[PDB]
C-alpha cells in the first residue's frame, strides 16, 4: 500500500535538491509526497518535479526574525553568519506546519533540525523521520552520545580522535578539530547550541535515515543504530534525476569549444564566500595549470563583484581559457559535459555524489565545515577517489602551488596517483550506478518505512 509522506527539509538548496531527487524516486513507486518549501523558492524547484500528480508543493512563509534580510528564504540568500537566524525562522514555522499536518494527514514526515516536531507528530499519529543528506560519518563523529555526555568539557584534543566505538579511522588537522570544538557550542536557532539541536532531533525522532548505501555508509549507520537504539535507514545514494530544463546554450556552446576532458570545473556550493587571499590563491593556482577552467565562486568577503576581486592582470592573461562566474549554474549538467576532466570541489555531500557518478577527476578542497572535512577524508583516504589540496595544519590556508599540484597530478595521464584515483573512482561509479544498487536500497528503505507506520 502506497504511503503519504511529507517532506520538510532545511532551507538550503543542498537539502531541497536531494529531498526532491528522493521524492521523485518515491513517487515513481506510487507514493504521494507533500513537499513543504519556502514560497518564492518553489518556482526554482518545479524544474525537478517529475511527478506533479503525486508530488505537490506546499508553500511556507519564512517568518521575520530580527537580522534576517528581507525576503530571504534559503542559505543561498544569506551569508553563512546569518544561518542561525534562518534556523530561528524555520523554528517559527511551527504553527503553520502544525496546520499543514492537521489537514494533509501524512503517515510520515521527513525533516531536518526541528526537534520540536516529533512532539506534534506523536500527538497526530504521524511518524517522525529525521532524514539526513549529509554523511552519517559526520553525525557519528560529532553527535553520538559519548560526545554529548562530555557536555562543555569537550575540547579540541577530544575532537582529534573518534568517539568510543567509531567504526573507522581518519585524521583531522589541528585547525579542523578547533573549528569543531568551538562551533559545536554556538547557537543555531532559538538559543539552542548547534550540536544540542541535532542531538535533540536524533533522540526524539521515531526513526532516522541517511542518504547512502551499505557499501559506503553502512558502518556508520550500524554504529548510529547501536548507539541510539532506533532504526537508522539508508535511502540509497540519491542519484541525481534528470531536470526538465536543458543545459543553458551559452554554457553548452562555450564548453563545446574545448577538447574532451581538458577543462577544470571548480565550484564551492551556494553557501560560502572565500576570503580574498584564498580566492586569489585558488584562481592563480587554476591559472598555473594551463588548463581551461570554469570557476563558479561568489565574490570574496568584502567584495561585491568578481571583477573587482580578481588578481591583477588575471582577465588579460587567461583570455578565453578561463571564466570566473558568480551566478547559479546547472552544475549537474556541467559535470556531465565531456569537456570536464577535473572537478575541484568543496566536498559538499551533493557535489560529491554528482562527481562520483561522472568521469571527472576529483580534487578535494573542503571548506571549513564538519561534513565537508569528513567527506574529504573519506574520499581521499578511504575510497581514494580524489586528491586533497594541502592546508596549513594550524591556519587552514592553502597555497596556489598546492592547488596547481593537485590538479596537475590528477590531469596527468602518466602520473601514478592520478591513474590510481581514476581507477578507484571508476570502481565507486560502477557500484553507485549498478543496475540494482539504488533500486535495492529503495526496496529495503520502503519496506522499513512500511514497518515504521505498522
Ligand atoms: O554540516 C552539518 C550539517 O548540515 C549543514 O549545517 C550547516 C550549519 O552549520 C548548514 O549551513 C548547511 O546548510 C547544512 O547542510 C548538519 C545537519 C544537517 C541537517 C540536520 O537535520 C541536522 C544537522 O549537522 C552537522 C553536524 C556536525 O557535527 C557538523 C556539520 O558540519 C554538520
Ligand atoms: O551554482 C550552483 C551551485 C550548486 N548547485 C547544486 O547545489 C547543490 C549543492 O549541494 P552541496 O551539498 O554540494 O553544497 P552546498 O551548496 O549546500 O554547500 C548540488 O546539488 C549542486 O549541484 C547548482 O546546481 N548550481
Amino acid at each position: 500500500s502506497s504511503l503519504h509522506i511529507a517532506m520538510f527539509p532545511w532551507f538550503a538548496m543542498g537539502h531541497l535538491i536531494p529531498y526532491l531527487h528522493l521524492s521523485n524516486k518515491l513517487a515513481k513507486r506510487g507514493h504521494k509526497i507533500s513537499f513543504f518549501t519556502p514560497k518564492k523558492t518553489q518556482t526554482k524547484l518545479e524544474q525537478f518535479n517529475l511527478y506533479p500528480n503525486l508530488i505537490t508543493f506546499y508553500p511556507l512563509n519564512v517568518p521575520h526574525v530580527d537580522g534576517l534580510p528581507f525576503g530571504a528564504e534559503t542559505t543561498s540568500d544569506v551569508a553563512i553568519s546569518l544561518g542561525p537566524i534562518l534556523m530561528t525562522a524555520m523554528d517559527q514555522t511551527q504553527n503553520q506546519i502544525e496546520l499543514l499536518l492537521t489537514q494533509l494527514k501524512p503517515q510520515i514526515i521527513f525533516f531536518d533540525f526541528v526537534f520540536w516536531l516529533p512532539k506534534i507528530t506523536q500527538r497526530l499519529g504521524i511518524k517522525s523521520f529525521l532524514y539526513f543528506i549529509i554523511n552519517p560519518a559526520t553525525i557519528s563523529y560529532t553527535t553520538s552520545p559519548p560526545r554529548m555526555f562530555e557536555a562543555e568539557n569537550l575540547t579540541e584534543v577530544d575532537l582529534m580522535k573518534p568517539p568510543k566505538g567509531y567504526p573507522t579511522s581518519f585524521n583531522l588537522q589541528s585547525h579542523e578539530a578547533k573549528h569543531l570544538a568551538s562551533t559545536r557550542k554556538i547557537e543555531f536557532g532559538s538559543g539552542i547550541p548547534f550540536s544540542v539541536r541535532s542531538y535533540n532531533c536524533l533522540s526524539l525522532t521515531d526513526a532516522i535515515g541517511f542518504k547512502g548505501c551499505r557499501e559506503i555508509e553502512g558502518p556508520y549507520v550500524d554504529y548510529l543504530q547501536e548507539q541510539f537504539g532506533k532504526p537508522v535507514l539508508l535511502s540509497g545514494p540519491v542519484l541525481p534525476e534528470q531536470s526538465k530544463t536543458a543545459l543553458d546554450e551559452k554554457w553548452g556552446s562555450w564548453l563545446g569549444g574545448f577538447k574532451d576532458g581538458s577543462l577544470v570545473y571548480c565550484a564551492l556550493g551556494s553557501e560560502l564566500k572565500l576570503k580574498q587571499d584564498q580566492f586569489h590563491e585558488l584562481l592563480l593556482g587554476l591559472e598555473l595549470t594551463g588548463f581551461p577552467f570554469l570557476a563558479i565562486l561568489k565574490p570574496p568577503v568584502g567584495f561585491e563583484t568578481i571583477e573587482d576581486a580578481l588578481p591583477e592582470g588575471f582577465k588579460e592573461r587567461v583570455k578565453e581559457k578561463g571564466i570566473v562566474h558568480s551566478g547559479w549554474i546547472q552544475q549537474q549538467l556541467i559535470l556531465e559535459h565531456p569537456s570536464v576532466g577535473c572537478f575541484v570541489t568543496h566536498c559538499g555531500a551533493g557535489s560529491i555524489t554528482e562527481g562520483l557518478v561522472n568521469n571527472c577527476q576529483m580534487v578535494l578542497l573542503p571548506q571549513l565545515n564538519g561534513d565537508y572535512i569528513i567527506n574529504a577524508r573519506i574520499m581521499g583516504r578511504h575510497l581514494k577517489v580524489g586528491v586533497e589540496v594541502k592546508k596549513g595544519e594550524e591556519d587552514g590556508l592553502f597555497t596556489k602551488e598546492s592547488v596547481y599540484e593537485a590538479v596537475k597530478i590528477v590531469m596527468d595521464d602518466e602520473n601514478e596517483i592520478g591513474r590510481e584515483v581514476r581507477s578507484n573512482h571508476t570502481k565507486v561509479r560502477n557500484l553507485l550506478l549498478r543496475h540494482d544498487l539504488e533500486s535495492s536500497c529503495l526496496d529495503t528503505f520502503c519496506e522499513k518505512l512500511q514497518e515504521l507506520v505498522s
